[PDB]
């Protein structure tokens, strides 16, 4: 028992950490197979970042010019190309430590671990949720930029994030490994506004089960509710409206505990409409939204 | 910016893990160099665990009957010995993946990361800290025994704590990597009291100046205090006493925000006489205490 903000283990992804240096720009590169994966923004000066012509500054690029260091060896590059927000740096040795890994395009709500590098180094992991409006709330500096964003389904890493900026307000905005940007982000020293965010309906949900499972259970009550009516509280509130979809999704949590999802949902009613009178949850005194369902479904079963 | 509880990358320690099963009873190793740590537990049935008497199990034992596992491959034990609650499998074959590493006894209070395993299989990373009454509130399951909490300065893994048990209160008991349980814990299914505990105030200050250095700035106020007063305040809510050691231990987070100490403990005095009035710091409803002020330097200026 215990319940936990659980990262997926790093080092399948530490492996594959290099460093990119472009002129005087120096941020992170992911390296697999015979690619260079990182943020095209590694080809500008400060002075370029306000409105960047990408496809100008990398003429004025050659291979040679991107020095890739995999920890303390010297990459030969001996292709480049842009695709997207994203430069491929086409090397001479496939990495030896490549895992079995997919690209994948992950939808708001999802959770992923994110591997925090600097200089090609890994500085830690954390778990996150990518918010409804396609930022995250990580944890980065300047350096960052190129760290991934991943999930592992048992040998096999589907990377999903790599990291380009920080929003004047202090939120994160990355790409899928095809350089899509999540949301509507530019990679522009430009002021963009993230859309208005929500709450992971499905998630908190999933959380009060992975609160129940655990033995946390005062916010349980005798009242139910309705689809409908649930969704008029989660208007309220700001919360993503419930769907049928999204109770099949916690069925598994469901049918663990017995209790009916529109029953938790009436749990989350009341919560929403008193607060938490001085009491917490799982260790926190708000309603978690950074798990999914299948987040606590591994977590409570031990999935390796 | 933004601030996260974040693990160190579990690279160095994935390497390390091996599964280890004696009749029938299989938990996780740790295994650096030519040995293999594990909970000496591994050789109870459980029938044995209500009182075990492991000097007559262990003598029970031969080489032959600890199987040890990395991944795929088999090791031979060629000898077995037990320091105070672990024991050590002598093998044929040193740890091709051993990093440089070193065995220390933590402090209550500090922070570590715990590599999560079942079958001596990695399934996540977290990081926690170690209560002042040392137990520490993790998330793990049966076959979880084994798994390890370290810390990372840049290539040297310190290993601090092996898991052994839950107690019947769902909170977590270990040992150091020699054996001795950090609390008055025994390996044995009795209830046990766990100490009463108390909130690491040096850890609290440490992550109300993350807070400032992140933006988050509401709880500052017009005030200050003394170390007596503070105590007090402390006290009252089973906060640690705050010592000239711990305002020591602040004073980089102090130079950095130009925040005094003391002043510092005048808005977490205010935080808790008054609550948080349905406010949030670092996307928290309470007062965090699992981060150093060690954790807030290093993720504050990113440290790899
Ligand atoms: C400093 C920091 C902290 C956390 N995560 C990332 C960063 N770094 C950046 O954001 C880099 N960068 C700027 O600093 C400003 O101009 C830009 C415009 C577009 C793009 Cl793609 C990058 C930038
Ligand atoms: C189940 C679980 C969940 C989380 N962390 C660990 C565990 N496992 C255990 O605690 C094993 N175990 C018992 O189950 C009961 O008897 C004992 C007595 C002493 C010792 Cl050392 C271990 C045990």
């Amino acid at each position: 028992s215990g319940f936990r903000k659980m990262a997926f283990p790093s080092g399948k992804v530490e492996g594959c950490m290099v460093q990119v240096t472009c002129g005087t720009t120096t941020l992170n590169g992911l390296w697999l197979d015979d690619v260079v994966y990182c943020p095209r923004h590694v080809i500008c000066t400060s002075e370029d970042m306000l409105n960047p012509n990408y496809e100008d500054l990398l003429i004025r690029k050659s291979n040679h010019n991107f020095l890739v260091q995999a920890g303390n060896v010297q990459l030969r590059v001996i292709g480049h190309s842009m695709q997207n927000c994203v430069l491929k740096l086409k090397v001479d040795t496939a990495n030896p430590k490549t895992p079995k890994y997919k690209f994948v395009r992950i939808q708001p709500g999802q959770t992923f671990s994110v591997l925090a590098c600097y200089n090609g180094s890994p500085s830690g992991v954390y778990q996150c949720a990518m918010r409804p409006n396609f930022t995250i709330k990580g944890s980065f500096l300047n350096g960052s930029c190129g760290s991934v964003g991943f999930n592992i389904d048992y040998d096999c890493v589907s990377f999903c994030y790599m990291h380009h900026m920080e929003l004047p307000t202090g939120v994160h905005a990355g790409t899928d490994l095809e350089g899509n940007f999540y949301g509507p982000f530019v990679d522009r020293q430009t002021a963009q506004a993230a859309g208005t965010d929500t709450t992971i309906t499905v998630n908190v949900l999933a959380w009060l089960y992975a609160a129940v499972i655990n033995g946390d259970r005062w916010f349980l009550n005798r009242f139910t509710t309705t689809l409908n009516d649930f969704n008029l509280v989660a208007m309220k509130y700001n919360y993503e409206p419930l769907t049928q979809d999204h109770v099949d999704i916690l069925g598994p949590l469901s049918a663990q505990t017995g209790i009916a999802v529109l029953d938790m949902c009436a749990s989350l009613k009341e919560l929403l409409q008193n607060g938490m009178n001085g009491r917490t949850i799982l260790g926190s005194a708000l309603l978690e939204d950074e798990f999914t369902p299948f987040d606590v479904v591994r977590q409570c079963s031990g999935v390796t």
